[PDB]
């Protein structure tokens, strides 16, 4: 019997983006303005600060690496830190390098958001491992959280 | 509804050492872990975890376990790959509590293995997320290792 | 016995905001404190900190702040330096609980040292890759003025 | 306007056995190189150690010969302490010498830049003072060892 492993959508973070930043692989920054979290029992707004601070290999795949937060209607102030990868075939990436439109869908987009909250409620957040799966435009970042179990 | 695709690519056996402890260090408890061995085994994938590196944890007041593993493996052809393993293990505290035996289907113990390698047949490795699926032994560790599509 | 050299070498200075908190983890309170502009200055290395980025940062039970800044400047020669700085700021109890309701503490008496890493693709920065540093920081409240001081 | 200054003070030194180099290969930053640790000794004024036989240096050698270190093992003192190490840091040179440090060669450490900071953490009630300051570390590579001189950053 193989090994299996089970995972549950739980919620969507959908990021709000400005302009990228250049370092010089090749080392770029891009600002998180705000946006939403969505789900049962999770609805908030992404704080308007923070960053993505990526590294774009040579073969023009990118290393994600954001921090930001989230605060629930609560009053959960929630800590992310997404790290990942989004990768595919290579005149896909020089479009969206660019801000012309591409399907999520022929892009591998995947990350693993960790959270951090001493609210009460939503302790789940840290007991769990979670996988995101991804979608690039070019004024937001769509994240489908999913939990695994 | 969003959905997450995954599938079972390899078992990683990490033979684990004695546990040094270097006591409570405001934030949980800093345990050590020596990694002494063991096997890498999956379809056409074929190695020998390499006898060195650890697992660094954290043990939070609450018995849930911050892992961060770092290793290596040797595949049969010659592959040499560097794993970093972090993850969470949590459940009921009395099986928490429990070197005795106990089964890995009660316990919640997920980790997110991120691998380097040059070899040309394993860049995939570096290409994808992984998620591990893991059960624990008294003197060995069990990683079930799943690609995220 | 053996002896380390040091040479003073430039200026940080990052606005930071309000302070955001998201609580405990059990293992410290998690808090985020945004950059939103600000100087680096010094000998042949005049610039700008850029406005985004933020320290993210816990403080232990024992009330020692573990910081980790995450922003950028960019040079007069156009260059963009990525900076990374990871520290720690400690001292009497009572001096710290001054610091965060936003008072004036003179800066000798806190300890607040930091190390921070930077990453460039200019040629002319390249430096700033090929040794370590350490930072010598000091609190105000709504600033952050970090000494620079490469390890030779 | 009165130059900046900071003081260090030297506390103590680590010395760590190093075995053979394990090399995963280029990663398309670098090369991934790993080296494991051995054992040791901790020495200074107030601090005796062993280094524990586990642990390696995990690192990353850059196009130009640059190597990024970041070591993880752990020391025990003769008084009970468990003193878990990160030592994180860069050493760099003359190519030709970083050449001869490969092949295990003798090299004067003053000609090499090599500098580390390492953190401590601890639960010892002797040893609290490592995990509340900065550190650095003045280091030499040699064919079977690794010593590293501690500086308390004031």
């Amino acid at each position: 019997m193989t090994p299996t492993l089970e995972t549950k959508y739980v919620f969507t973070i959908t990021a709000r983006i400005g302009d990228v930043t250049s370092a010089g692989g090749v080392r770029r920054i891009i600002p998180i303005l705000g946006g939403e979290v969505k789900g049962e029992g999770i609805s908030g707004q992404v704080l308007p600060f923070g960053a993505d601070f990526q590294i774009i290999r040579p073969n023009e795949l990118i290393e994600l690496e954001a921090k930001y937060a989230f605060e629930t209607d609560d009053g959960a102030v929630v800590y992310v830190e997404n790290v990942g990868i989004r990768f595919g075939p290579v005149e896909l990436l020089r479009k969206l390098k660019r801000g012309e439109p591409v399907d999520p869908k022929v892009i591998y987009f995947r990350t693993r958001p960790r959270f951090e909250t001493g609210h009460p409620n939503y302790q789940w957040l840290m007991q769990y491992l979670f996988v995101g799966s991804a979608a690039r435009h070019a004024d937001r970042v769509v994240i489908d959280v999913h939990q695994v179990l």
